[PDB]
């Protein structure tokens, strides 16, 4: 409890939210006309406590898609149902570029982590193996509505269908990773894509999803229903990688100066955590060169130096 | 308080250190004869508390060189008397090997972090500029007495001499850094890389180690004589380093299994932080494959599964 | 007219032939069935010279596939339609690895040279654009047929099917080259890929493919017809890149001890080319680990200390 | 004999000079005074064929640094005198940047290939050992005057001086070196670079040069006094180098343009050799981005357009 009165809280989380308002930079993703579409002045934080306790400020119901935000939550599904030691048999822990800029694989024929495209494909193909796309999805969207304690889990078929049909790259990670036998026993690598833009696809708010991002940083229970959503060891492994391979190149410079778990998108999404103290989401369309959000990058800075939330602090 | 009660803590620590003292895998380095002298069976850990409550077990009290858990320290110092923005302006903060594999310095012609040598050198020449060598060793030995309240703080002149004369790759490194003007405004190269070589053979023990590493877990407190030896923000930017560049290509899994900043030497040392609890310092000659200790590898992931001191667990 | 005495000549390069039948070394290509049927004591020479003076020995009239031994001659044949500048434009000249071990493409987004897959590929798609893929195959087969003075030139279905069944890598390089943007404005890739593994997939004899090599060594003159096929440009350029980048990773080793423009491939087929004096095809199943035919290379060494053929001798 | 007429190809060489004459972008090279002092608007050009024939013009009698045109004729001396084996057991022969742009030794730990400086430095290692370097100085100058036919072969000892001075990145080699055991045993590292810096500082004027260049596109005989200067080994050898490495990054785009053995150096001068027919010495201090004087390679450029000297002609 490093939060003695939520109110005051709440009271500079306006203060902060204000501040970052007045960061305009950036540009608003548009690879795809789905992500163009959105105005650069959208911008909203909520935050949604161990607790409970919740607050919201500006744009917080306008429904965006998580696009690789979703990746430490599959990834904690895989862990959650697999175990770290199967999962990491297809994908490594590694935060470095070690000397891989850009590269699909490691030397062991590895994606370097789950935080980068390669290492999302692979781990999709872990989850609910053996039945239909369509089985795969739904049982990905009642998790999601667990984890974020029923609140608003939808789906973009738009992008969806423009992420599939410009995907070039991912589509050649797709082929590279079946050449190099990285995924399980008998899997169809194109249906393993579909899904995957699927995943990218599914819809949140930064209301939902600070209930998210709550559940991993109460141990794996949502913080508003109280039930068991992802086991200990799940949480764990999700919180490290987010760490270390969450925010894209910028990971060391965040690491450092902000020093939480966190996973940036392409929509201008940054999903927060404050182990055991409350989970977050900033968002603001409109990104810097890294690919993050530029507003939610300021929040996050002014948010560790005013409140001292700093893992090492 | 994760620790209720120190004796029944004491006497879990005993027990991981009589487990990891079943592992003889590994090897002395010996790229000099003073380090190669060292047996192979010498194993000793030692804890200090934020209390200032201690515990020892095993060859805790015969002496050994830093080597590069040297590094955090000498870092902590420089940031500590120059602030973090001055320090960094020299040196990276990224705990990647990027895209950098062995090379000396990054794309900014800077240095990766303050964990590798090159980064080490650096940080070498911003400590304390302007005065005579000598004056500038007495000044880091002063501040590692603080850090170590008083506690053993030796210096091996053997060490000294055979790791100038036997330290090619240090003077190549030392040479290319000259050469993209790394170094401050009229830097002596040379007698810098002597200041390096003679801070790598500071000795310790394993129970004065501990104190110091009891110090950054106390937010740079000595916890036995209660004087502020470090600056808040010194011991921040130190252990955010440590716990991603700390444990040379290791880190990444290191990162991951135990969590925890730590920082290891060719003597075969780990000193080892546990924010807000306490200061640890393993020390076994034996080094595995990455550079590290076998048993201090050993015991650092059994404490963290027994105790659960995992930054996120 | 380095060489006097045809018959002669003709007599040292059965003693070439023959002590590099000794060298039983390799391995067959496996990675599909119509590679692996081969059997490794299949070894053929055959030359051609620019006079039109032939010569043959061993197993120089059984088919097999060129493989990337075709990559210099639809190279040839891009330049001699389109030109020099048109075609670089599209892919490098770089016979380096510069610091692309294995990347698709270089810095500039484009492909390192036409001698490697994504060059083959790209170089694939500037071919008689415009028109459905059995015309620009027919057109393909004719060059060919010219450039063999209408001897042997077939196709295998077989080696076609499985080459694209099993060619996950190209399809991951055809992915890449869509998402830079590499192939000519309203290039349907996945055509381009069929076109280019049916051009591997091309069948000559050790005879037939000798006359090509020999028509290359002629300035684009077919020695058996007397017929322009190709321009003094192209001919010049292939060369230049086939002294550089023909034998794959082994090109540097080759160009210092043999001198000669060569392609490989991994049918176990060597077009050597021996500048305004003649062309060869040597062929033999088992590949070093370079991918190039054993007793190819060997015979080549031979060949160039023996007849001093080296371009600087 | 691709010159029928000397005096007219003399009157198309004068045309060429003049042509590039024109050509007046470029820097001269400014990282030490003795190169910065030289004016952007010296040109000259001196031929001499194997016959013995001369022509020079422009500035063909000013004396300036060898530089990197060193690098093949020291290559050359080594080899002569100890053969092709013995010398590669210490560098390489690979003409790419493979995957190490930068890197001083590949991964066998061996330079890249005798022309890039670490290359250099251990061919400058294995020349004469045993003797001093007044001794080895002498020995290398008696060589030179006889590749140059006895014509101007001086020495620049503030060139030398300041080289040595300012020369950080050359010792940062020489450390490396000498850490994984690159040179032969007892080698005196420091010693060595004094003796490199020597020989990098040793001067020419067009005319002399070109009488070297001449003797290894002779070869090994000089065309002014028929003696046998270097082995028909060595020659070869250093032409295939010279060929796939003599020209920086521009190597590769200079072997496909011009296809001609050549050497640059950052004094302006580039030693380029025409295989049985002539040696030339084009020298304009203005280097462009690559480090190549800009009139020497548009001359060359245009001498091989008009005179159709390349290798694949
Ligand atoms: S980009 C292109 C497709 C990829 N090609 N290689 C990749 N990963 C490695 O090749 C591993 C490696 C990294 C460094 C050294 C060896 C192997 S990914
Ligand atoms: S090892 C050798 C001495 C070094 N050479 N280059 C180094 N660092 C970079 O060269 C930076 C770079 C990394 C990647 C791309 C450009 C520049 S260190
Ligand atoms: S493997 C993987 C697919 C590729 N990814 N990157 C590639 N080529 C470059 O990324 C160019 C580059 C080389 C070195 C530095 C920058 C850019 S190919
Ligand atoms: S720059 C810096 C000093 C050097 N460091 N490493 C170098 N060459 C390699 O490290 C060989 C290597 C290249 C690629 C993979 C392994 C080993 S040179
Ligand atoms: N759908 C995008 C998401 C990019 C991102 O969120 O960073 C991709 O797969 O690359
Ligand atoms: N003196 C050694 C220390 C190595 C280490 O502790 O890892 C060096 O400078 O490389
Ligand atoms: N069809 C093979 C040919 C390989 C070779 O000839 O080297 C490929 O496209 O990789
Ligand atoms: N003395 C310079 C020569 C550079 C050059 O000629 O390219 C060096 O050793 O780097």
């Amino acid at each position: 409890s490093m939060i003695p009165d939520f109110m005051s809280f709440t009271s500079h989380i306006d203060e902060l939210y204000e501040s970052a308002k007045k960061q305009s930079g950036g540009k608003v993703a548009d690879y795809i006309p789905q992500l163009a579409k959105f105005s650069p002045d959208l911008w909203g934080v909520s935050v949604c406590t161990v607790d409970g306790q919740r607050h919201s400020t500006g744009d917080t119901k306008v429904p965006f898609c998580l696009q690789s935000c979703v990746k430490p939550l599959k990834y904690a599904i895989a862990v959650n149902d697999l175990g770290t030691e199967y999962v990491h048999r297809y994908v490594g822990k590694e935060p470095s570029g070690l000397r891989f800029n850009k590269l699909f694989l490691n030397e062991d024929d590895k994606p370097h982590n789950p935080m980068v495209n390669a290492g999302a494909i692979v781990v999709t193909s872990l989850i609910k193996q053996g039945v239909n796309n369509a089985e795969k999805f739904d049982y990905v969207m009642q998790f999601l509505n667990k984890m974020a304690g029923n609140e608003y889990v939808g789906f973009s078929n738009a992008t969806f269908q423009s992420e599939r049909e410009s995907g070039d790259r991912n589509f050649a990670i797709g082929y590279y990773l079946k050449e190099k036998k990285c995924f399980p026993e008998g899997t169809d690598m194109v249906g393993i894509l579909d899904f995957y833009f699927q995943l990218c696809s599914i819809e949140v708010t930064c209301e939902s999803a600070s209930v998210m991002a709550a559940t991993l940083a109460n141990g794996g229970f949502c913080p508003i229903t109280g039930e068991r959503v992802l086991s200990p060891e799940a949480v764990r492994n999700t919180l490290s990688l987010m760490h270390s391979c969450g925010m894209y190149d910028f990971s060391g410079q965040f690491a450092f100066h902000v020093g939480l778990p966190a996973k940036s998108g392409v929509a201008g999404g940054i999903l927060l955590v404050v182990p055991n103290v409350m989970g977050m989401m900033c968002w603001s369309p409109p990104l810097d060169k890294m690919g993050n959000s530029v507003k939610g990058i300021h929040f996050c800075h002014d948010l560790v130096s005013l409140c001292n939330f700093h893992n090492y602090d």
